[PDB]
């Protein structure tokens, strides 16, 4: 049984507020930041049991703190986590996931990086008020050295990413506590989110019990360019009949996200969209590649989502390499002005959010075995590509994307750059009072 007043709620159950903010600190006085972590804990810190309780007993906003390993270091934190990735931080592994370094901005550059406050909220209000509570408890014993700030698309957009597709459906579902589970759903151990339960096989200290680590990338997305590439290699027909250049289009997008717009999975809706099933948690997850394990025309091998979850193009359930995201759109919409002229004018992206147990079996995996690997999934009829969304490897050519044409290979530029991430880990809401601020 899973505490789950214990357990950090955006590695479990996401925040799923409409603001968010990440504050990005270094510690200047370790003593100083450990008696205000007493007193802001048990205040400000929201677990799993909060967020899955009535709003009425919500506060109005949310905080979860995570720490990188310099961060720890700083502490007097020493122990050994467990984790490959974790000590060296993100930047000494940014190579190694693809990313063009040089496009890379401080304060991500380095690990002078110690921590993160995330802030959830459905206001930009409330953010700002808990974003001064955090300077005012921690005052001088920090520096903020940077602030990240998201918030969903409007009106009908909510919950949709800037190049438009609906994100957020599809989250493995822990084993441990009462939920409920959505057809299609993966259902797993405990241990493949959260450190040292059923599951993780990482040799973790004790005191991390119920932490996570979190993946976080700052991506800029290209949406003009996105857009106008859809466009230009607009599909001319599929199994339906003749396309119109928008149909092409829109269906040429669909084609390298594995989902239309909408959220209705191309598995289930392979011709056309169906937002009404879309919309449906009790069906927008329930397929698993079992009818296009060995052809392209309900979905290419390289789509986004197929590289990142493969379902049975890996035999069957495998627990190991599923991952929770709770990440938040940035950024101004994108004007017709700029859509038309197909080039970005304003900065605009994903703060993405990906929690594991095991750095390397999640994001990592999903991102340099997976995406990344243009034989991946394996033993298929034809060369599956990179991944188009977020695949890192040159030359970005992917195949399949038209079902009628599927030896036709698209080399796709990159819509989505890496601007920093970090690894972190979040302890137990115990850990951070009883170890972290001991
Ligand atoms: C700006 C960059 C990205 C965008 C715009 C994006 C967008 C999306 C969208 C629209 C979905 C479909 C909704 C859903 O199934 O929940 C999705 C799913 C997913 N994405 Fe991303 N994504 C991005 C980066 C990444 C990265 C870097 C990874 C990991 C390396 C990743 C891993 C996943 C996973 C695991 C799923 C769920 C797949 C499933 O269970 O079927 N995404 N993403
Ligand atoms: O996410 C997945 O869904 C299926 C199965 O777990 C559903 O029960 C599978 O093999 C995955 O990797």
């Amino acid at each position: 049984i899973l505490p789950l007043n214990n357990i950090q709620g955006d590695i479990l159950v996401g925040m799923k507020k409409q603001k968010e903010r990440f504050v990005f600190f270094q510690v200047n006085d370790a003593t100083s930041f450990k008696t205000a972590l007493k007193t802001y804990v048990p205040e400000r810190i929201t677990s799993a049991a909060i967020l899955i309780s009535d709003p009425s007993q919500q506060p109005l906003a949310f905080v979860n703190l995570g720490f990188s390993n310099t961060g720890l270091q700083a502490l007097g934190i020493t122990d050994d986590l467990g984790d490959a990735q974790f000590p060296d931080g993100q930047f000494a592994d940014a190579a190694n996931l693809g990313d063009d370094l040089s496009q890379w901005v401080a304060p991500f550059t380095g690990t002078t990086i110690h921590g993160v406050f995330l802030i959830g909220s459905d206001q930009d209000d409330f953010l700002d008020q808990f974003t001064d509570d955090i300077s005012s408890t921690f005052g001088s014993s920090i520096t903020q050295v940077q602030a990240l700030s998201g918030s969903a698309r409007p009106g009908d957009q909510a919950g949709h990413e800037h190049f438009g597709f609906l994100d957020g459906i599809s989250q493995p579902s822990v084993t441990g506590w009462e939920t409920t589970v959505f057809p299609g759903q993966a259902v797993v151990p405990p241990g493949i989110i959260l450190t040292g339960r059923d599951g993780d096989t990482g040799t973790r200290p004790s005191w991390a019990l119920d932490g996570s680590f979190m993946a976080f990338r700052h991506f800029q997305q290209k949406v003009p360019e996105f857009n106008a590439y859809t466009l230009a290699n607009a599909i001319p027909a599929n199994s339906a009949g003749n396309l119109t250049q928008q149909e092409g289009a829109e269906f040429l997008g669909a084609r390298m996200f594995g989902r239309w717009k909408s959220g209705a999975p191309i598995d289930l809706a392979p011709t056309a969209d169906d937002p009404a099933l879309g919309a449906d948690p009790q069906r927008n997850n329930n397929f698993d590649y079992s009818d296009t394990l060995t052809d392209e025309t309900r979905c290419p091998f390289g789509a986004h989502v197929r590289k990142t979850n493969p379902r049975q193009d890996l035999g069957g359930p495998v627990d190991t390499f599923h991952a929770m995201r709770s990440s938040i759109p940035y950024g101004p919409e994108t004007s017709d002005a700029e859509l038309a002229s197909g080039v970005t004018a304003q900065d605009r992206g994903l703060l993405f959010v990906e929690y594991q147990s095991i750095i390397g079996n999640g994001f990592r995996f999903q991102q340099i075995n997976w995406a990344n690997n243009a034989n991946f999934p394996f033993s298929k009829p034809i060369t599956p590509g990179i991944e188009p969304i977020i695949g890192q490897t040159t030359p970005r050519t992917v195949g399949g994307l038209d079902p009628l044409n599927q030896n036709e290979t698209f080399t796709v530029p990159l819509f989505v750059i890496p601007k920093g991430g970090e690894y972190f880990f979040l302890p137990s809401i115990s850990a951070l009072t009883a170890t972290i601020a001991a």
